[PDB]
Formats: structure tokens, sequence, C-alpha cells
């Protein structure tokens, strides 16, 4: 519980109301009552503030006329939010101090202010640095190196020689180093290539939940630092991600992608290797990418929903396009 | 638990033509099935193979009996019937029994009745467990979350903090409930987190499958309905809401704010942009690209299927340049008349 | 693990040039490698690049043995001769040694000779392990389950109750063997759940990926080959049967009652319906939309690739469209052929 005079200087917002306003937390425009702080974006909600029962409202200098509670004047009120979400915010840590019932291998290193839960499991070498959390469940694998404020929640497995940099965290589920889909043949045989490269995560990454981030062959896989990662989402072997890259939910990338800075790749889409994709790339939803990306932009694939009806039809007449055109080249030629 | 075949006729709402001493112990294929095995039959042209069938009863319909050569059950719905007396003959195990020693509760959760909590699973502060939930082993279920009576998780289920679920719900393997939604600003090309502090509301009778994930809101709640059927490995963003009674099967992929009505029916890998809002009663058949609301009810489908690569080649190019073929088009028609 | 360059050569049946008394002590790519390290070349463009390679060792063909600057291992097959020495020299850890005493292991549980199991893993009664299985932290082994001799668990793997792993077999973390398949009846409108009775059949030398799930049959098996190998975040449905030696690359989505056949392919993140067969030796290229059975061997494509957004938008409204533009072209046909 803060001050609404000082949680807007913590924000550095220009307060429009009464200060001594005591903020408990944030809800949404539909939900806040009164302690609570909210903020709006979308003009459309300017005519019913009215019904709002927030004690403060987030918004730019143009909303202010139609404030009808106290309010805080910023430029971008949704970035805003976040900071004020992270000021106000109720999410408990995975662990705290050491579970009697984790298993922590002697010669794991670990720093101050360690925090490991109940059942997980420390493998030999492992160093944690200070502040690190680690969930109930977890598997740290031998020689792994987690950094400085970093945490993991519940089930997360790290595998053997994996670098994670500072501050970030990883969602229930993910396995971070399983061995990446390398094999010979041998006569209709395959054989395993072991891979013994690996995973190092810069600073400030997030990744969600069900996430798999394959070790590298011989060389590592690379995740940037900033990048954003989503659930169910397949990293596979040799993938390299440039810095503040944002990869939503289901994203499949085949071996040796290069994705640069700054992309966002929507969810579902489907990335192939041994190939690059430059900086400031957006793929949208669903995104079918089988070629190098080299200029920077927007780009899309598929054919939308339709009713089933219409679908039948659309789909029988584009597989038969070739025809289609073998008689278009026709009539051009009698004409 | 073997049952005498009159009794399980009586269970069913079945006639019983045959011996009702005949003593069943499980449910079996109808080529698989061995004696003390009972079937069912649903496909009329297997009349003639009847005889071939080594079960002890098979369920039929009115219409099959003169083709029984064993036992039979007759019945208006075998199939339904099958689902009843495999749940009445159900060989399968808890997902554990009794309290285990090396599980680790926080001495603030509340146990009901007949609670079971498996080997090595890790239980909150302020944890509600209903009578008769079953907690498979190696689970977590975080801080003050509440699941109703008869749950049951399977082994290595990871439940956040203050989620609620539902009674007689089902919940496979490695499935996620209520991690972080993908919520984060933009601050001149760096991500800023949004702490995600709404929950995850689970109806009653639901079932989801293994590795799912279902992320929690990010001011108010994901909610799964009364009834819901998910699949392995969909992933339901934060603020997504599923009606009652939808089916959602394997590798569906939800974004954030999405709306689905009651009664829906979403194929296999299909996707599902945010943000908008899918009517009640809408199938969407599997691999479905589903970029717009869809606003009346009834069967949508996307997608180019499979072809020879030598002909796909021709399809795909020609498609990408339709636009020039649409000009050729339109300048014929133009010369011709 | 150190190993003399003489006796590596031997074990993989290649040709030595250059000193046999080198120590080797792991594999590296060519760009990474130090002294004490072997690598290989594949791309004959490196040959010019080899004097900045510092390698102790290279593995190379004949024909590119005039251009070494090392010690050189000459062998027909550059590439499986690095599979096999990077076997021979592999670095990978083993999931787990001996019993750890946070394991919860019942009574009834019978192990063979030289059985590890990982802290906090728990192994129901009944189960089986064969001589040097491995099942790594925090495993579940449901009841009755057996794992055949030399398979290995990575941690945080989910086996459910009935299940059969042959030999030699991988399984890496966050995987699922053996959950309940998707079946359900309808009684008047309310979803009937169908206990899911059948199992899942795994053979020897399978290798499965991270986060994969491959469910139990509703009576009959699901049934997993010998030598197939799955990579991550693949979806095996109830009752789908696949042949030996088929590959099935990351994203696989399989519905029900599918039957793949020997010595196929399936590109990754593709989508393959059910009830319906697909034929030995079969390559499916990634994304691919399999709705109907495949009767012939060979390749097969579907999707349409990425665009510019604003050039997508007209193609896909132009697709959307193509009833119109199918019956302009036939009107067309008609005026040109004077009817
Ligand atoms: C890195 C984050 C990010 C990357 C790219 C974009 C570009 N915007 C879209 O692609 C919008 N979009 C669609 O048009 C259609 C395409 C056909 C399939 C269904 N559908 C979608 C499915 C999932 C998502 C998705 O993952 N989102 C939307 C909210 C945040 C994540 C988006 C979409 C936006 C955000
Ligand atoms: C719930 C039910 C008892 C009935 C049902 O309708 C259904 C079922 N199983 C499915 N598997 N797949 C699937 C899975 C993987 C890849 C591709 C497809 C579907 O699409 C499925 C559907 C649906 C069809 C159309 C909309 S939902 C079982
Ligand atoms: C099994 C093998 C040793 C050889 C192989 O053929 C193969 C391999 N790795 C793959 N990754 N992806 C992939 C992954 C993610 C997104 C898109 C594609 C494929 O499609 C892959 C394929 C196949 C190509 C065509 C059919 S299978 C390695
Ligand atoms: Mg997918
Ligand atoms: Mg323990």
């Amino acid at each position: 519980s803060i001050r609404l005079a000082d949680l807007a200087q913590q924000l550095d917002a220009e307060l429009h109301g009464d200060g001594d306003i005591v903020i408990t937390g944030v809800a949404s425009m539909q939900s806040a009552q009164t302690g609570h702080i909210t903020f709006m974006v979308n003009p459309k909600y300017r005519e019913h503030l009215g019904l709002c029962q927030a004690s403060a409202v987030v918004m730019t200098q143009d909303d202010l006329p139609f404030a009808k509670s106290a309010a805080l004047v910023v430029k971008n009120p949704y970035l805003t939010y976040a900071r004020m979400a992270q000021i106000l915010d109720t999410t408990p840590q995975p662990a705290q101090n050491i579970a009697p019932s984790a298993v922590i291998d002697a010669t794991a290193k670990l720093g101050n202010n360690v925090s490991i839960g109940a059942n997980a499991v420390i493998e030999s070498g492992v160093e944690l640095g200070d502040n690190v959390i680690i969930g109930a469940g977890c598997f740290v694998g031998k020689n792994s190196k987690i950094g400085a404020g970093s945490r993991l929640w519940a089930n997360v497995t790290i595998y053997h020689e994996i670098q994670i940099g500072q501050n970030c965290l990883i969602q229930s589920g993910t396995v971070v180093g399983a061995d990446g889909f390398g094999y010979a043949n041998d006569r209709g045989n395959w054989v395993k290539i072991p891979q013994i490269g690996r995973v190092i995560i810069g600073d400030r990454v997030e990744i969600g939940a069900c996430t798999t981030i394959d070790r590298g062959a011989l060389d590592d896989t690379i995740i940037g630092n900033g990048v954003i990662i989503d659930n169910q989402c397949q990293i596979a072997h040799n993938v390299v991600i440039g810095d503040n890259t944002a990869v939503a939910g289901g994203v499949i990338m085949a071996g040796s992608l290069k994705i640069g800075r700054y992309c966002m790749i929507g969810g579902a889409s489907v990335i192939n290797g041994h190939m690059e994709i430059c900086d400031k790339v957006t793929v949208t939803g669903m995104g079918m990418v089988m070629r190098p990306i080299t200029e920077p932009g927007v780009y899309s694939s598929g054919i939308p929903l339709q009713p089933n009806k219409v679908w039948r039809k659309t789909a029988a007449l584009v597989m038969n396009i070739d025809d289609m055109s073998k008689r278009l080249k026709s009539l051009e030629r009698k004409v």
C-alpha cells in the first residue's frame, strides 16, 4: 500500500487529485474499486470513466478533461501500467530459504540469499549466483551456472553445462539444454550424434512454460539479452536469437536459424533453419518461413478461415491452379 | 473388479439375453476380446463376424440381436453404454493413495476427507484440497490455490498460486496451470515485464491433457467453463475465456483475450488470434487459421492440403504470383470485349 | 576419456597420416578446435582454411589429404566417422548414478543389475527396470511398467502405468508417455469420459525428445517401432502406430489411429490427421497438412510461403475469391469458343 503522491513520484507522472489517497493494488478498469489504480489507453473509455470506481486512473494529457477521479498524467499509460504493477506486484517467490527436502550436491556453489524449493535437485559443480531462486521440483544439471537474480518456477529442467545470465525468469515445465535432433545415417539406421555444445542464455531473458531449448551439437545455442519467449516454443540446436527479440507461443524453429535483434515472431509460426532473419522483422501468426529475410518489415503467410462450404471450393481450385494457369495461357495464345 | 453379467446389465439399464451368471472381468475390443471380456458392436457390418469374437458378452442394438452368437446386452446406444461399462470396469490406477511420507505439505494447507497425495508432491501454504482429491507424485500446487472435491492430478502437474479448480476435474501429467501470461510493455525496444496478477478459474468436470499450458490473467482471470475438454499441448493464453462444454483438440494455440463460446469444437493444431470472440456452436476444422472473429454458428475451415512435391512447387509459385494471373485475366477480358 | 590418435584411428577404421602419439581429448567444430581436439571436414571449400584450424587432427577424405595442415584421419565418410568419434569421446553425463536415497521405490519393483535411479524419482508397484537402466531425477514410472535394458530417462520424465519400453531407448526431459487419449462419448449433450485402457509399446533403440506426449490407446495399443527417432514437442495420439526407423521432427501432431510405415520422414510442425495410413518411405516436408492417406512412396508438401504483408494481403484476398476467378475464366473460354 502506497500514497498516491509517492506512487506518482516513482512513476514520474503528474498528479491531478488528492495525493493522500492510499493505493493498495492495480486492477482493470471494469473491476477497479476504491483503493485500486487502473489505466486507460483506448479513447473509447473516456465517456464512461464516471462508471469506473478506481481511486486513480493513469491516462494521457488529452484524457484529463474526461477524468472523473484522481488522475496520473503520463505520455505512455501502458508502460506506466507495467511499472506500477511491478511496484504493487503480489506474485510470490518460487521458494524461500533452502528446503530440507532439496537434494544439493556438496560441490554446488551457492551465492548469498539463494532459495531452493522442496525436492529440487542440484547436481555437482552447479553455480547459483546471489539472490537466485530455484522452484520446487526443479533439476539443474552438472556444471550449470545461473547468474545473480535469476528465478526458476517449479518443475523446470536445466541440463548440464548450461549458462544463464542475471535476472532471468523461466516458467514451469520448460526444458533448457536437451539433446538437439542430430543423427547420422548408416544404411537406414539412425546413428546418434552426441550434442556436446551448450545453451548460453543472456541477461533479463524471460522464458514461458513447457518451452524447449536444445543444446548445440558442438558450438552453442545462444539466446540474446532481453529476449522474451512464450509457452510451447521449440528452439532447436545452434539457433541464435538476437537481443530484445520476442517469440510468441507455439513457435517452432529449426536448427541453425539466426534471428536478429528486435524481431517479433507471431504465435505458431514455423521458421526453417540454416538461414538468417535480419533485425526488426515481424512475422505474423502462423507464418511459414522458408527463405531468409533480409529487409526489415512485416511478413505474413497463410489463407485464412472460410465457411466450410466455401473452403472446399477454394481448396479444390487452388490445388488445380496449374490447370487454370495453363488454360489462361492457352486463351492468351488463341486471342 | 469382476461382476455378474446380470448385475452389469442392471447398472447399464440393458436388456440381458443370455446367462446372467456369466462373470465379466473387463472390457475389450471385438478383435481382442477373450472369455470373461465384454465388448460392443456399433457397426452392423460386423454382424456376420460375431461368431469370430471370443468375448463372453456383446453390447448391441435390438436390430443386431438376431445375429448374436453370445450373450447380448441390448441397448439403444452401444457406444454410450460402452463408455459407461468401461467406467464400471476401469483398470486405470489412482495417481496416489494415502499421503506419502515424502510429500511436503505446508502446515497451513487444509485437507478434506480421503485426500491422497503422492510421493514428493509439494503443497504450498494456504492450499485447500476438497474431499476425495488425489494429487499425483511430483506435483506442485502453489500458494492459496483451491482444488475442488473429487478432482485428480496425475504425476508432475504444476499448479501456480491463487488458482481455482472445480469438482471432478482430471489433469494429465506435465500440464502447467497459472504461469505468467505473455505480458510486456515496450520501452525503446526493451521489454518491461507486466506482472500477471489475475488467476485461472477452472470449472467443474474439466479434463486437460498432457503438457497443456493455461496462463493466468493479467488483471482479470483466464476462465475455463464447466465440462470443457482440452487435449495435449494446447496453449491457452492469459485472459482467454472458454465456454462450457467446448472441446479443444490437440496442439491448439490461442492468443490472449480470446473468448470462445459454449458448445464449440476446435480442431487439432488450429491457431486462433487474440482480442476477439468466437460465438457459441462454432466448429473449426483442424489446422484452422482463425484470424477474425466468428459471429455465426457453423463449420469453418482453412488450409491447402498436401500434394506431391513436384505438384506443390507449381501450386505454391502460382498462388504467390496470383496477382499477376488476376491482371492477365482482366486484360484478356478487356481484349475480348 | 583421452585417447591416442593411433588408437582412435583404429577404432574408426581410419587411415592415419601423422603422429599416432597425439593425445585427443575431445571433438570440436573446425572454428573452435584447439590443441588436443579432433575435428572433421565435410565441405571442400574449407581446404584453403585448414591452416587456420588449430585442431590436433582432422577427419577428411583422400581427396582432401593434399590440403591437410595437421594430422589427418582419412575415411570415406567424414560425417559418419564424426558421429562415431563423438560417441567415443562423448562428454554427456549420465542422468543418474547408483540409487538416490531420496528416490521413492515401491517394494514390489524389480531392478536388474547396475541400475541407477536419480534423486526424488518415484517408482510405482510392479515396475520392472532392466540391466543398466538409468532413471533421472524427478521421474515418475507408473504401475506395472517395464523398461528394457540399457534404456535411459533424463530428469522429470513421466511414464504412466502398463507402459512397455524396449532396450537402449533414450527419453529427454518433460516427455509424457501413456496419458489418456482424447476419448469421450456424448450423452444428450454432456461429455462422458471413455477410460483409456490400452497401452503404449515402445520398441528398441527409440529416441524421444523433450516435452513430447505419447498417449495410451483406448483399448488396443499405441505402438512405436524400433529405431524410431522423435524430436521435441511432438504429439502422438492414442492408437497411432509408427513403423521402424521413421523420423519425426519437432512439433509434429499426429491424430488418433494414424498408421505410419517404415523409413518415413515427417518434417517439423506437420499435422497428420487420423484413421488413415501412410505407406513406407514417405517424406512429408515441414508444416505439411496431411488430410488423405498416402499410398505411394515419395516426397509430399503443402503450404503457401511467406510474403511481405502488403503482398500477402492481396494474395490472400485473391485466393479467397478464386471461385469468381474460375467462373470468369470459363466465361471467357466460352466466348473465345464462339459460343
Ligand atoms: C511477438 C508478439 C507478436 C508477434 C507478431 C505480431 C503480429 N500480429 C499478428 O500476427 C496477429 N495475429 C494474426 O493476425 C493471426 C495470424 C494467423 C494465425 C492467428 N493469428 C495470430 C495468432 C497468434 C498471434 C500472437 O501470437 N500474438 C498476438 C498478440 C501477441 C502474440 C497473433 C496473430 C504481434 C505480436
Ligand atoms: C472430442 C472428440 C471426442 C470428438 C472431436 O470432435 C474431436 C476429437 N478428437 C480430435 N482429434 N483432432 C485432431 C488432433 C490432432 C490433429 C488433428 C486433429 C480433432 O480435430 C478432434 C476432434 C475435433 C474435430 C473437429 C473439431 S474438434 C475427439
Ligand atoms: C532427422 C534428421 C537427422 C534428418 C531429417 O530429415 C530432419 C532433421 N531435422 C529436422 N528439423 N526439421 C524441422 C524442425 C522444425 C521446423 C521445421 C523443420 C525437419 O523438418 C527435419 C528433418 C526432416 C526434413 C524433412 C522431413 S524430416 C534431422
Ligand atoms: Mg504447433
Ligand atoms: Mg523428496
